DNA sequence: GGTAGACCTGGACGC
DNA sequence: GCGTCCAGTCTACC
């Protein structure tokens, strides 16, 4: 009763709820499609994980968001926590105002957003979003999803266990620049990528200013921002592209793997114009981020994580 | 400036 | 069962 995850239903005194309709946000869709790698479906319908460097447990019902904190006294989520959820979710941007202009404007994602609704941004954190998309290139979201878990294990601060889980916070830059962790993570599976999480951790902490380098791109223009992370280690177009949009408040970001492309070609018949190749290639790929740009607006960005997320579902 | 491989890993075909 | 295919970044020519 007192050990293990809890669920709405086992640990009753133990929730405290945030308005906020399935129509805002479905959790089964947002959490694990790869925008976030670090949530689990530990029991039917709830999401562990470590948000704020405590561990969360998130359910929902037709109306609410039920949130559950562990920490010394198992109490309730103060206002303040559920504040920094609120954040996370970035629920002060209604997703029924965004979804209605994107529909107006494009009626391919109209047709498509009626099944998919309360698909949102989460609002990262840099750190983790620039390391967990650097190990995310050229790979899928289930071995993502296992190298994340072992790199937050073997170099990110435990903080709770629950049943046979052990929670860890995500690495610090610090922590991803010591000695031997490139081999460390090759014997973890993470491949090549070993080297870039390495190279990039060093690179950040040695060349470029540390942390507030990284987290002043935030107040930075997108071109600027994207700019800048290409500099990085392993951090090509797409990873930029994904830390801008999920880390840095870069809501027109719009992230160009196999995905958009499959999306772009069978749902909008698109092809490059600007450009002379027909495949991906760093130029096409730019021209077709400039294409949903031009499509569904500012938050481009956000729209494309509606067809992306639908676009799993097969 | 603009392209062919090379690079870890392992679930998913296909024969 | 074994050999592909598939889920981006980087680099060596052209
Ligand atoms: N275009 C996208 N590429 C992604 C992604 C996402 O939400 N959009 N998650 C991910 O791991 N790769
Ligand atoms: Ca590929």
């Amino acid at each position: 009763g007192s050990e293990g995850h809890r669920t709405l239903a086992s640990t009753p005194a133990l929730w405290a709820s945030i308005p906020c309709p399935r129509s805002e946000l479905r959790l089964d869709l947002v959490l694990p499609s790869g925008q976030s790698f670090r949530w689990r479906e530990q029991s039917p319908a709830h999401w562990s994980g470590v948000l704020a460097d405590q561990v969360w447990t998130l359910t929902q019902t037709e109306e609410q968001l039920h949130c559950t904190v562990y920490r010394s006294q198992a109490s309730r989520p103060t206002p303040d926590e559920l504040e920094a959820v609120r954040k996370y979710f970035q629920l002060d941007v209604t997703l029924a105002q965004l979804y209605h202009h994107w529909g107006s404007v494009d009626s391919h994602f109209q047709e498509v957003a009626q099944k998919f609704q309360g698909v949102r941004l989460l609002r990262q954190d840099p750190i983790e979003c620039l390391f967990s998309f650097i190990c995310s290139s050229n790979n899928n979201i289930a071995r993502i999803t296992g190298m994340v878990e072992r790199l937050c294990q073997a170099f990110g601060p435990r903080l709770i266990q629950l049943d046979d889980v052990t929670y860890h916070g995500f690495p610090s830059l610090q922590a991803l620049a010591g000695p031997e962790v490139e081999a460390h993570l090759r014997k973890l599976g993470l491949g090549y990528r070993a080297r870039y999480v390495s190279a990039s951790a060093r690179a950040i902490l040695e060349e470029q200013g540390g942390l507030a380098w990284l987290q002043q791109l935030r107040e930075s223009s997108y071109e600027e921002a994207h700019k800048a992370l290409c500099i990085l280690p392993g951090v090509g177009t797409k990873v930029a592209d994904c830390i801008c949009l999920m880390a840095l408040d870069k809501p027109q970001a719009v992230p160009v793997d196999v995905h958009m492309w499959h999306i772009a070609q069978r749902d909008y018949s698109w092809h490059p114009t600007t450009s002379q190749a027909k495949g991906p290639s760093p130029q096409t790929n730019k021209e077709l981020g400039n294409f949903f740009r031009s499509l569904w607006g500012p938050y481009a960005g956000w729209a494309q994580a509606v067809l992306f997320s639908a676009d799993l579902r097969q």
